[PDB]
């Protein structure tokens, strides 16, 4: 039996990572990051997986609330008294920030039932998945579900469309140019506070869905995987801050509402501190062996 809220990814072998021509092309595009910020996607490696199950949607607020309701679970951020938000200029600790106070004391989740839940630490996410009789996806399971059985830049193919997902490409597009966006970012912080601009899970289906049926693998919230940060070959060379977290951080995928197109690709790698750190743009979805 396959649960109604999961989809079945068929087993096979796929090329995990990004080919050299993609990095060449990002080098040509006038985007910020030097090449060695993307080299942790290289070289591509053959990865064999069985059939496996992955959630169609990111875990929502309403689902996390049911978990807390029935178990009494207290999240890392609650224990710490705060959690990260992106402020006027930098990431910041926000007092009281947590899944039910996404912007800290004075905010709430009224009417965001079906949005992805955020301020989820690595341990929060594993606790939920365990309770649900499931687990986190590995990095390999996540990427295969995003790119499909052959390589593509985004879940829907190689041509960007700001309409297919919840990213900053939409919002900057609407305000007219990257400058009006930065102004806007500043202005909405003054009053409103640091509110996540999440969207209801599945709101862009089927446009932005992956080939196997996963929604929001692009943008909305970052997503935890169970994979400890590692290079695809021992000779891969990246920015020293990426090397620094290898073997310590867990892998975070998908990009978020805050990202532009190159940080929401199927193969983009990000990393997070698994020991209690969390932030207002990071959640998760679950996965399962076909047979538990």
């Amino acid at each position: 039996a396959v649960p109604g809220d999961m989809v079945r990814i068929p087993g096979g072998t796929f090329l995990q990572g990004s080919p050299e021509r993609t990095l060449d092309w990002l080098d040509r595009e006038g985007q910020a990051f030097p090449r060695d910020w993307f080299t942790d996607e290289t070289p591509q490696i053959p990865v064999t997986l069985p059939d496996y199950l992955i959630d169609r949607h990111q875990v929502t607020v309403a689902q996390f609330a049911a978990f807390v309701s029935r178990t009494g679970y207290v999240t890392s951020a609650e224990r710490a008294g705060g959690s990260m938000v992106y402020g006027e200029q930098y990431w910041e600790i926000r007092e009281g920030a947590c899944w039910h106070r996404p912007a800290g004391y004075g905010s709430g989740i009224r009417g965001r039932d079906d949005h992805p839940v955020v301020h989820i630490s690595f341990a929060d996410a594993e606790a939920y998945a365990r309770w649900a009789g499931r687990r986190l996806p590995t990095e390999s399971e996540w990427e295969r579900a995003a790119t499909g059985p052959s390589y593509r830049l985004w879940p829907w193919g190689d041509t960007w469309d700001s309409r297919n997902a919840n990213t900053a490409e939409h919002t900057a597009g609407a305000l007219g140019d990257l400058d009006a966006w930065r102004t806007w970012w500043g202005a909405i912080h003054a009053v409103q506070g640091p509110m996540p601009q999440t969207t209801p899970v599945g709101a862009f289906s089927p446009r932005g869905d992956s080939v196997d049926g996963c929604a929001d693998m692009t943008g909305n919230v970052y997503e935890w995987t169970s994979t400890l940060a590692h290079l695809y070959s021992p000779a891969t060379r990246c920015d020293p801050t990426i090397h620094l977290v290898m073997g310590r951080s867990r892998v975070i995928r998908g990009g978020s509402w805050m990202n532009f197109r190159y940080q929401v690709r199927c193969a983009e790698r990000l990393y997070g501190d698994p020991t209690g750190w969390s932030n207002f743009a990071l959640g998760f979805r679950c996965a399962r062996d076909v047979t538990a």
